[PDB]
């Protein structure tokens, strides 16, 4: 957005992390679970109510968001091209 909030959990973004405005948690919880290829779950349906209260906690969620905006999940492997 105009105002670089997190396009996930509307946070302070700290740069277009993965092509998307994006916060610290974010840059590297989605940069862990990609390398990683995990999945999670949260205590609520898959449409939770993400906004500023759903920390970093809510990884799957964030994720899910993540996913649905479609950040550049393939830049994650910027460091994984051990050339
Ligand atoms: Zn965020
Ligand atoms: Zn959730």
């Amino acid at each position: 957005f105009t105002k670089h909030i997190c396009a996930i959990c509307g946070d302070r973004s700290s740069g277009k992390h993965y092509g998307v405005y994006s916060c610290e948690g974010c840059k590297g919880f989605f940069k862990r679970t990609v390398r990683k290829d995990l999945t999670y779950t949260c205590r609520d349906n898959k449409d939770c109510l993400i906004d500023k209260r759903q920390r970093n906690r809510c990884q799957y969620c964030r994720y899910q968001k993540a996913l649905a905006m479609g950040m550049k999940r393939e830049a994650v492997q910027e460091e994984r091209q051990r050339g």
